[PDB]
């Protein structure tokens, strides 16, 4: 295979993580049982690691669905650590690695034996190795739903220093997300095109791919807007480079 | 009981959390197990609420020690999130929260009930309820543990805006902490006084109780030094304040 293999422990860290994930959830939906969202889960571990569907992940998503705060959604493409580290395990926002059916499966990697019936821990297939994999489809599952559920103001957040452009035309948010908006739900749309300190500016609101994702929502019928370096954010990021001139204090 | 009973799904989470850190470790020490570490630390859980010694959790400690980064220890006072926000999970900095025999611990509660061997999710011997609970002397054990392996450089950050200033003549850090640093193997001690955005500054460098702390740490022969609201922290405050003037760019 191409991709990374099967996370250690990764029982361990699923239930964990679904297990510690609960005291978040509104008394209402505190009823989550992890035990069985895994075993719902595990059903597309048994199957052959290139004949997975995201509708094999229905009931999985079935036992761990929940309400997401309105306003609350952060969708975001080429920004995945900053995006965690912003929201803040559902303090300032909610993205889909933090949702139940997300954080559970954040940053891990799995996939059964090609031939064996076991845990094949030296790699995954990739999207390339083949479409239908056990990794691919989840996300596919997973953001289809994050996407169905969100409501209010939508935010995104996207990387502006990214070499090929800010808004990927052939991505998660892109393919998967976007076509799942419920207009009725939402209000607005807000972009956030986030740039490295001092990193290259290689795009900003409504230049290059800006413009056609900014044409393709105002399309659709969305109310648009886009900001650069959105503060909370650029703060955020000035963590790490105080020193730097985009994050001295008056 | 005045302290809040032992956390649910105590287990999976103690399990969980273990599991996850591992990843982390150094290739040569990742090798820990988390079952046993639980077996371990459940020693207590087995115990009299009141009858817990900090060497009870010594074995616990034997299966879980693991070496800490020279200068990436941070030690602290009244900021228990803003330290592990800004520790970022090792990556910034490495507090006791972020040491594995820490981790598997951090804001959680437990203690076995005082008559039956089940365990009390009511409530938890807080400290005045009787000295020897299960929690703090948990916290006596791993935080003598970690000063001891410690080195280099030490940082410490308190609360410049706490009601009774900065340094608590009787907290971990004092009891625990400066009377188990190893001299011999620590350059000097850099103190970080945050403030709050706006909030009140009851106490900054070389006032109220920072006099106390700094002519002890002297006394004792260590190099001392102290920053009013360390720049690199005051941004991650400002994260939550970006329209605050304390927090406005140029
Ligand atoms: C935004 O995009 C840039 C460019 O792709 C990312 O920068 C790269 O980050 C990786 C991982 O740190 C490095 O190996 C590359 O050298 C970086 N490229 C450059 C030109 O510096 C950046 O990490 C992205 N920001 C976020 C928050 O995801
Ligand atoms: C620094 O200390 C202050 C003083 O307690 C903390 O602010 C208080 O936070 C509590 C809840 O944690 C509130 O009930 C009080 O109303 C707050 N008081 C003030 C004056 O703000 C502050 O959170 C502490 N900062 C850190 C990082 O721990
Ligand atoms: N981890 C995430 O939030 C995530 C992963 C893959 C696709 N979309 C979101
Ligand atoms: N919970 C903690 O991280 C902690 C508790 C007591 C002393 N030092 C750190």
């Amino acid at each position: 295979w191409r991709a990374e293999g099967t996370s250690a422990h990764l029982r361990d860290i699923f239930l964990g993580r679904c297990a510690e994930y609960r005291a978040l959830l509104s008394p209402e939906q505190r009823n989550k049982d992890c035990t069985a969202i895994w075993e719902a889960f595990k059903v597309a571990l048994d199957k052959d690691p290139c004949s997975v569907l995201p509708s094999d992940y229905d009931l999985f998503i079935t036992l761990s669905r929940h309400s997401i705060p309105r306003d609350k959604s952060l969708f975001w493409e080429n920004s995945h650590l900053l995006v965690n580290s912003f929201a803040d395990n559902t303090r300032r926002f909610m993205p889909l690695s933090d949702v139940l059916y997300g954080r559970v499966a954040d940053f891990l990697s799995w996939c059964r034996q090609k031939a064996d019936s076991g845990l094949d821990y030296q790699s995954c297939p990739t999207s390339e190795d083949c479409e239908n994999n056990p990794v691919d489809s989840f996300w596919k599952r997973a953001s289809i739903q994050y996407s169905k559920d969100s409501s209010g103001v939508i935010h995104v957040m996207l990387n502006g220093s990214e070499p090929t452009g800010a808004y990927p035309i052939k991505g998660f948010f892109a393919d998967y997300e976007i076509p799942n908006l419920q207009k009725e739900k939402i209000t607005r749309i807000e972009i956030w095109v986030m740039h490295e300190i001092g990193g290259p500016n290689v795009e900003s609101c409504g230049e290059g791919s800006m413009k056609v994702l900014e044409k393709r929502l105002k399309d659709m019928g969305f109310q648009y807007s886009c900001i650069n370096d959105y503060r909370p954010v650029k703060l955020l990021q000035c963590v790490d480079h105080s020193t730097h001139p985009d994050c001295a204090l008056k």
